[PDB]
C-alpha cells in the first residue's frame, strides 16, 4: 500500500531499495554488499534540482543517479539515502553499481505507476 | 544503411522520426503536425541517465530515448517538436502511442542493421 521492497542482484552482490510513500512524498534507502549504512542523502523535487549530504566515511553515485530516474514521477519531495559497501569489491561489481540502480530505478517507476501516490 | 525514416499517423496527424547514424552513434529527428520544429532535445548513451533540454516556448524526445537506451551502441541525440494547430485533446493523448510506435520502428531497424 505505502511501502515496498525491491532487490537486484548483479556480478555476485546485492543491492535493495525499501520505499515508503508519506502522503505525496517519498522516502528511499538503498543499501546493499556487506556492510549496508546511510553514507549519502539526496534530496529533490520534480522541479528542483537534487542536493546531496555526504557524510564522513562515492556513494552519492547512487543515490543521485536514482534521482535522476525518477524525478519525473515524484509528486512531493524525495529523499533518498545510499550506502552500499562490498568488501574487496571488484572492477566488475564497481561497474554492476549503475545497471543495479538503473533496476532498482525502473522497480520503483513500476510501482508508483501501479500505487499512484 | 546509415539513414532510414519511420512514420506513423494517430487522430488524422503525422509524426515522424529520421534516423542517422554517425559512427556508433545515433541522431534521430522526430517531428510531426502542421509546425515541425525542435523543442526538446534528449542525449543519454545506453548507460548514462538521458539528459533533456527543452527550449522556451518535452515528452516526446525523452520517451522515446527511454524506448530505445537499451538497444545504443553508443551516443544517442533525439531532437523532437510536433505542432497541430487547434490541436485536439484525442490529438494530444495519441503523441504518446506514436512515440511509441515509432520507437518499435526504430529498434527494429536497429536490430536488422546493427551499427
Ligand atoms: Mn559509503
Amino acid at each position: 500500500a505505502a511501502m515496498a521492497t525491491f532487490t537486484t542482484e548483479q556480478a555476485g552482490y546485492q543491492m535493495q531499495a525499501i520505499l515508503q510513500v508519506i502522503g505525496y512524498d517519498l522516502l528511499i534507502v538503498v543499501t546493499g554488499g556487506t556492510n549496508p549504512h546511510i553514507g549519502d542523502v539526496t534530496t529533490l523535487t520534480a522541479s528542483t534540482v537534487p542536493e546531496t549530504v555526504k557524510f564522513p566515511s562515492k556513494d552519492n553515485f547512487i543515490s543521485e543517479r536514482m534521482a535522476k530516474r525518477i524525478q519525473r514521477y515524484l509528486a512531493g519531495s524525495c529523499t533518498i539515502t545510499a550506502g552500499i559497501h562490498v568488501n574487496q569489491i571488484t572492477k566488475a561489481q564497481i561497474a554492476a553499481a549503475a545497471p543495479m540502480t538503473d533496476d532498482l530505478s525502473r522497480q520503483i517507476i513500476s510501482w508508483l505507476q501501479a500505487h499512484p501516490v
